[PDB]
């Protein structure tokens, strides 16, 4: 038995999306509302109280990354997602903790604000595309020659880039073509595929938001 | 070859410097000045710029808990710092994140904030110290039986308690007995006791660099 309690439009949850499908395990997607947290999730999460939460046999295992990890571990020898090699698992594991800090808190603002506070989460969005289209290079995935775990990490911001340029003017597609074709890549996999939301639906969602609680 | 650039009192380096003598690896130990970040730091670590920073065979690993998974991995037979059961690998993860996510911010304001600021952190570690205590229960480690990596990531914050007391009026010691009596028990770990400075020592560095 495995359940995932997520949110549709979060990034971080469709981490853990993508792991389950690339390790074609079978589970129970269930929809939160987050003005309205299930018993469940406070009762799986008490700590954070977040989404997305991984409940495997009746335990929790909370934070995506952690998640993604546990999953690969559990199932290492299907689509394995973290590198065999130490040195190498070390940096995959760094840069997807680079993305956490530099996106999860400093960077909803830049869509649920406007203002000095959107101003401030453009400016340190367009340093994260910057660092890892500079640290994707040449290469055809983060991982290299085969998708892998800082892949998992960033692809669910696809979803997002048409929002952000719309909400927070800024400019992604046109500027980072290396990383729109990255992109382009990773959402040719069935779990990438099947965990991501239509890029429209995110815009709409988010312009309702802003229309209806910032009058904008 | 393995280099370690490192800030003495930093809880976080001490993390490294742990894993480091559990698996009894001899390494070069290299203090940084953080007001004059030398150029290794700089070409070792350009996206982050602080310590810790491991290099192995002239390659850098960044961030400490990443260096104590890294240094698990590479010597896993001896002294094992990670759980082996996946989900409890998960636990771990879990706990080790917390202790970063809640501290790396409200800890730094602990000693050189005042006023609103330093009041918030008080508000905030407290609460860290609570929800550890809550977590490790009656157990000797928060690895359970044995000292792992979750003890590795909180056990360094013992060796700034006195400094948190001082500057900031805090009771730890009087109102934590149980996490008291679990720092004990690491200390008598050579590792541990190795790493970590004299409780006065960081008191005097803090006050010095607070009045300055
Ligand atoms: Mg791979
Ligand atoms: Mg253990």
């Amino acid at each position: 038995e495995i359940i995932l309690l997520d949110y549709w439009a979060s990034m971080y949850g469709m981490r853990t999306r993508i792991a389950l499908e690339e390790k074609k395990v079978k589970y129970e997607y269930r929809e939160e509302d987050l003005s309205n947290k299930s018993p469940l999730l406070l009762q799986m999460n008490p700590i954070h109280k977040k989404i997305p939460v991984l409940i495997h046999e009746g335990k929790p295992i909370c934070e995506s990354i952690i998640q993604v990890q546990y999953i690969d571990e559990l199932w290492p020898d299907t689509n394995p997602i973290l590198p065999s090699d130490p040195y190498q698992r070390a940096q995959a594991r760094f840069w997807a903790d680079y993305i956490d800090k530099k996106t999860y808190v400093p960077c909803k603002a830049l869509w649920s604000e406007s203002g000095e506070k959107q101003e401030a989460a453009k400016i340190e969005f367009i340093e994260v595309l910057k660092t890892l289209d500079s640290e994707l290079g040449d290469k055809y995935y983060f991982g290299g020659n085969e998708f892998g775990l800082v892949d998992i990490a960033f692809i669910g911001f696809y979803s997002w880039f048409r929002t952000y340029e719309e909400v927070a003017n800024l400019s992604i597609v046109l500027e980072f073509p290396k990383l729109m074709a990255w992109a382009q890549r990773c959402l040719k996999r069935e779990s990438v595929a099947k965990a991501l939301p239509d890029s429209d639906k995110v815009l709409k969602s988010v312009s309702d938001h802003r229309k209806i609680i910032l009058g904008i």
